[PDB]
């Protein structure tokens, strides 16, 4: 277009550059402006969060919690302080709360299960279903729990393994907890053939289970018939014990079972089979 | 940009900070209003909420809905304080409600789960489908249910578990209730050779079953055949008992016909076979 | 701040609250007024849900659904009266229904499963896809429909089992009735051995269904060879009977099988496998 | 406050009520052309309804559908008037529309679901993958269609089961066709000894699937071996009939290759196993 | 109350009525104008709609996304329409914009699978990964492909079913083309006896794929001894062939497989087994 | 009405048509204005986005991330241009931005999973996790890869098939790579009887896997017994060969392990089975 | 219409083009000031980008977040140049931010998982569940973890595979460590015939865990019965060592057993099977 995309317009065209200095300097003063607002909006966000989250803290108000919305409210204020910096800018208001808005629903999609999982940490942290040291089963995975993160739990399985889960799977799924009475059941099933005396075998059971200092004779001591099998007759045995001594004690009476079933001529079967023959 | 940047501008530039102190009084006296502002309005708000709880608690609602309407009544007050304090810093009253839904969005997509699973805890302690002691079974899981949280319950399996279940999930799925009819049906399958007389079987378990005295008379009690098996005939005997005797009868009986067929000479089959010889 | 933070502005500054009793005396004005508001609202509110409930009712409209809109009215007109009170006291009309919008969607965030589930009882009770009393399949759980309430329903497991089974979840899943066509077919496998006669064993078979009165004869009475079993031949019988005849018909049939079976001299076929012999 | 919580503001304050008797008046007036106002609009929702849905019925336009939107427009029509109503009292038509909008989403997230399932319903009708009487799979469940509501369809499986699908979870899923094709395809799989003459075995079997009338010689006829199993040679034979024979076909095709099979000494194998004898 | 709710108000109160006649006209006459716009909006949204969708038909552009966006701009404009028409009539088109919104909305929340399966379809359509006769597995269901609809893709199994599937489910899983290659490989797994010579078996087996004409000699032909089984030596043998001749190859192959193991002494082996005697 | 719906109103009433002639052609003129404004901008949005991509693919941009970037400027500049064209047709500039609004909503309700695999496509090009000719597997589907189009990726198996994924699915699960790694592992299990000398099989494996020169012999070679398992002791070989030398590798040491171990003497065990015999 | 669609209103009516010169002119400059104003906006957007990330990265802040926050930054001043530019243009600034905002949901949709990957992403190294060079679980794939990229981490398993997983599903399911705890557990199944001396077995089994170094003393080394098998008597042995030496103590224990139970003369037992003779 002729001189229009030329010196005319490019270089500030000599002197209209020259003519719109005032505009410029208030340009420039605006952004100055700017800035210095957005400097102590940060720094007073920053004050006012610490402020905040000391307050929280010395009201009986869990750590976690605190620092979350100590966090929120600094990222509030920051906000605030973004806002009233690009009205001075001159950007309407409007469009400048819109894209934060924006801004801030990415970052929801981002985090969205990180957040979860904090509440539910918060959750378990407060309600403590389960505590540190005590051996409980959390979906699928049983071990020890060593502590609680904010984001997600640490616990050790019994042959020394190290499970991470994230807070999140923790309470959506079941909570199996194997410590928290002190006393618990063992349930043996024995197998003994068909031909076998069953009032021998419930004599024999008993004492068994009557020899036992660590079974709780307070509780139900059951050993009744329970179903017969395909190739055994299946006995079911049910004792109470302390939940420190459930394993020893499942293998002493298992122990003793073999040793006096030995003794007393009564037969563990191997799978039993009948065959008829015929000749081709 | 020579004298700009440097003590023409900072240090409050000598004069400009002392031409500027009205303005600056000024904002302090709003500042100050502000906070005055919040913190009235968060006394008021405790105390409404309060109120609120405490009067709604005597109009027969249950305390967790109207502790948990109590806090919505809070934050909404809280919310609002807010909302007049930054109103009279001057933040133009619509990126603060912006910032505070984004919030409270936030908050929410955080919870989700957990306040999903309060709901359902108010509408299960309600309706009480199941309630503490009732032998229960909540997909998967069964045992005797202990308490019910606002969050979770605490179920206690039969060998001594301690069980937590989410409330949301709950309510989700089945609710299979072991405890509610104070009557209930034992089920046994019988295998018995294929030799052996089917009349004389039908006549010896009805016996077995007329001298129970725990077995409902009353009812229905079938002793059929019910499939010809690979190996064995399968017989079923359906009775019905009061729910606290279904084990001790289920037992006895078991007990007792192996003790009669034993008798009778009725042979419980070994999985059976029939081979037939070629030489090679 | 010097005689700021002092005596000169706490404590009414003597006269600071003096000069402020006009104000002080219309806040009070205007927050009485408001609580006026608020209460005139929740009686009026209470008798429009009753009245539209009671009129509404006779309009032969469910009462499940009649009295879910009547909430709804409820719960709308004292969000009205809220935002007239808080309009009253001043809060800008638009944080208000930003508020109650928050709140409106944390209750949804309670709901959805809940609401969905009312959605469903009333689709069922107005459909009736089944009704109390009969047989039926909700998705892997069988047995008689006791009551259907707004929420979830109840029914009872043939052992005599108490099952609850949310809404929601009986009209996302298929719905089987057992009971719904008065006429049903059983079906019957019996393996025989591979020299069995073929003819025989279907004349005997055809002679067996014949005799039976509960057998619908003007329907299809298939006798027919099925498949040619790894140990056995299976024939399938397949007849119609009337719902409440099929597992006595069932049981008959199959008894009787066994009977003539047994007299013909055809063989019920054990697990046939043959052996071939080498030394070594 | 000394006075003012007595009968100088309650009961009227002796004439503060009649002082503002005019305003009453006007309040009264209001409220009454107010619900004149919804009168008119839910009478001539109702008629425009009814009206429009008896014009695009008219339209070659499907019921469902029809009466769907007519009702979509009665509820628009008298959400106008709760508009018009509500804002002519004052309520600013702000609220009013928030309200309504909550309530809209309540709604919509209850129905979801059903509301889904109405339009698979239209889908279906409009399209016709499946039509009444004709045999299908809808993902699992097989039977005959009887009639497709506008929210599930029924149906009935061979056995007499009646079954209930919704809408929507037809859609999403497979539609398996079993009677649209005329014509389709059995497949036999017979199992003979090793030793057995494979030219034998193909022989016999194309004799067999010559001399059947319903076994269309047009198309396909494969009978070959297919796989060398563990204990047996199996054939594979696939013939083709029209679909009303196809049971027929082949239950007579399995007897015949039975009887031919037994009267050629072709020997159908039993399981093998090979055994090697030590002795300890 | 006395007479405010007669013939005073009721019946038009006589001359209120009257006096109110300009202000029934003007109301009608707005109607009347509303519903002529209306009904012209209408006749040009169609006018309009059909030509759009004419000319972008005339632009190399598909018929299912050009009457798909064609009905978009159709109902657009009747939405205008409605816009216009309502704001005449004077409802302020903000509550009249809102309820079209949710209308939307509720639409949309039942349509969503739908019309993704309209895009999926497209997305197919255009992209081709497979065409009508063209035999491919969508997700465990393999067959001919018939013709692929705007919703749903019809498709023939090899027996004669009729399978109809959703093309948004289509999309979402796996797409495997049998036939896009026209050059595909065989598989065979032999077992023979352990004491069977390997050299003899590998050089039978690499005569048998030398001697036929339909195995593409240019590509690998592996002969291999694969893995020691429990009872049985297996060999994998894999052979290149044309896509319409790979079935007869593996039977022909198969059965000269057959042919020259029994010719050349080389055993099958039954599954073999090891015994040891114990007497008891 | 008397006249009033007739000649009256129809048909231009006469003259009244004629005395609104000059804003009937305002009419026409603002309609004509508007297509201008339409044309003119789907002319300029079709110039400015082939100019944007030509120049995001000058300026090192991808491809397929360009053309979206250009689309979506075209469509934001159509869609700019459609709300000019109805701004000075006069619909208010609010419900039009509205209606373009739900469109974009129901388009992209349609899009998503499409959008999203075109996301994961260009992830996966820009990270190339895999390419072109390389063997990987990508959730149960293994072969090699053929290409990566847009929407989907297309990959060969190793017997020719076609697998046509797409793109989204491939990036939300994990990405299995046969062919990264110049070297890989191979695994032996070696069942040999119970009685076999357990350093001569490892010396006889030792000595297999020295001779063999494209086994790795700088990384670990490990031949220990492995597990005692039912019938066998089985050892486990594991050998590091370069990828291209796996298969072969593996077949090799096979056959030669079975060489050697049938001329040393040891022998591979069938299933072993202890039989203790009862007469009865 | 006669003339107004001809020269008369197209090629600018020879003298309207020229009465309008002004607004051509007046409309170029405004394009050419958007135009200028956009290049000043992404120049300026690339420059504070570049500064921020700079001076964030100072600040101890992880490269991968301050990357992703300077990105932010860049795209909100660059949507903000687009607002001043269209407003410049003369959109009205609210469809503008409308199609923004529908762009900014679009795309939102489209990356939504892979953003969710990169918060994993960020989550996982500050928190470090795993590093580089640590054999890891994850879930149901282990390997050594190579890298972990922003979006996916690349991880080796054992026998050479390379794997890759994206990060959004690491955090949502399980981690489990194998190389956190120093030391771990061992656990071995012995099966021992029935008439086997228990005391003897224990005695062995103690005398080959006490004779190995590799095994930690001072922890729990448990040689207990476990359970009674269907064929065997199944012993358990626990032993601790150091993770490095896991797989050398597992092999080197296992073969010693073997070893000295053949010396002992305890034998491992065969499937153990019981047959009873019948002659038919």
């Amino acid at each position: 277009m002729e001189d229009l995309n030329v010196v005319d317009s490019i270089n500030g065209a000599g002197s209209w550059l020259v003519a719109n200095q005032a505009l410029l300097l208030s340009y420039a003063v605006n952004i100055v402006a700017a800035l210095a607002i957005i400097i102590v909006g940060l720094i007073i966000a920053r004050m006012i969060s610490n402020a905040v989250n000391r307050l929280m803290i010395s009201r009986k108000i869990d750590a976690t919690v605190a620092d979350f919305l100590s966090a929120l409210v600094r990222y509030g204020i920051i906000a605030f302080t973004l806002i009233a910096a690009l009205g001075r800018v001159g950007v309407q208001t409007a469009s400048v709360i819109a894209v934060l808005g924006a801004a801030g629903l990415a970052v929801g999609l981002a985090l969205q299960g990180s957040l979860s999982n904090l509440a539910a940490g918060v959750l378990l942290v407060m309600f403590r279903p389960f505590r540190a040291g005590e051996y409980v089963d959390l979906g699928g995975v049983a071990g020890t729990v060593l502590s609680v993160q904010i984001f997600s739990t640490t616990m050790r399985t019994a042959d020394g393994k190290i499970i991470v889960i994230p807070n999140g799977k923790i309470i959506a799924g079941n909570i199996i907890n194997f410590s928290r009475e002190p006393v618990r059941r063992n349930e043996f099933i024995i197998g003994v053939a068909y031909d076998s005396d069953i009032d021998q075998v419930k004599q024999i059971l008993t004492n068994i289970i009557q020899s036992e200092d660590r079974i709780l004779k307070d509780r139900e001591m059951t050993v009744r018939l329970n179903e017969l099998g395909a190739s055994s007759i299946n006995f079911v045995v049910r004792v109470w014990s302390n939940s420190g001594d459930l394993q020893n004690v499942y293998w002493d009476v298992l122990e003793r079972i073999k040793r006096e079933f030995d003794a007393a001529g009564i037969s563990f079967p191997y799978p039993q089979m009948d065959v008829n023959f015929k000749r081709v």
